[PDB]
């Protein structure tokens, strides 16, 4: 299948070179996989989700996304127009308030919730969790991420937007999960993207068009935007049977475009998420 005039990030992950505008992908499109978006919520009524999104848990007064961040990330995972895995099932877990903030205790609870909840869902091709959030180092937050991964969920997390070594941020610094940095449309490391030896992979993160609340769209930037590209790619690859939740991050790194990025500090991987599609 081919989506013409796609958002640049979708085109990038299906090409060996930058500057293309078509997103090439297998028609299976992540059908049968499930992705939990652990964030500010999801506006599940957005036409772009086609009835494939639903809120399953909130830690606040409402399950509504009053911010937009969660809806944007969910859109990059699996909306019709802006998504990597266009037929996946999306589950929203609201651990961040409508200002985009949340206590570590709540974020940890949300992770432990997903590890349990997945046992009540029909996700025959596998389960992914996308965490576009983080803050300063916490061994408890790292441990929760490690538990979620251990339970059989592919965990993708943002490296963070401090232009610093991700070793000092959580859950970015947990080695057992998939830590995602951001790149721009000219194959540069995004100027805000964290780096360091703990990064596993880069995905598109600057000027990413996706869904927004009020049934709208907008373009924003961050490692928060790169993370759902990788989460969506994982769901896509699991549906194709190419990899499993335990090994998806490694498989994605193994099959990545290598050496394409500029402004990568020595010691940081130069690997860009790639779906290896061949018609
Ligand atoms: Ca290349
Ligand atoms: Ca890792």
């Amino acid at each position: 299948a081919a989506q013409t005039n796609a958002p640049w990030g979708l085109a990038r992950i299906s090409s060996t070179s930058p500057g293309t505008s078509t997103y090439y992908y297998d028609e299976s499109a992540g059908q049968g996989s499930c992705v939990y978006v652990i964030d500010t919520g999801i506006e599940a009524s957005h036409p772009e989700f086609e009835g494939r999104a639903q809120m399953v848990k909130t830690y606040y007064y409402s399950s509504r996304d009053g911010n937009g961040h969660g809806t944007h990330c969910a859109g990059t995972v699996g909306s019709r127009t802006y998504g990597v895995a266009k037929k996946t099932q999306l589950f929203g877990v609201k651990v961040l308030d409508d200002n985009g903030s949340g206590q570590y205790s709540t974020i940890i609870a949300g992770m432990d919730f997903v590890a349990s909840d997945k046992n009540n869902r029909n996700c025959p091709k596998g389960v992914v969790a996308s965490l576009s959030l983080g803050g300063g180092y916490s061994s408890s937050v790292n441990s929760a991420a490690a538990r979620l991964q251990s339970s059989g969920v592919m965990v993708a997390v943002a490296a963070g937007n401090n232009n610093a070594d991700a070793r000092n941020y959580s859950p970015a610094s947990e080695p057992s999960v998939c830590t995602v940095g951001a790149s721009d449309r000219y194959d540069r490391r995004s100027s805000f993207s964290n780096y360091g030896s703990v990064l596993d992979i880069f995905g598109p993160g600057t000027d990413i068009l996706s869904t927004w609340i009020g049934g709208s769209t907008r373009s924003i930037s961050g490692t928060s935007m790169a993370t759902p590209h990788v989460a969506g790619l994982a769901a896509y690859l699991m549906t194709l049977g190419k990899t499993t939740a335990a090994s998806a991050c490694r498989y994605i790194a193994d099959t990545a475009n290598k050496g394409d990025l500029s402004n990568i500090p020595f010691g940081t991987v130069n690997l860009l998420a790639y779906n290896n599609y061949q018609a």
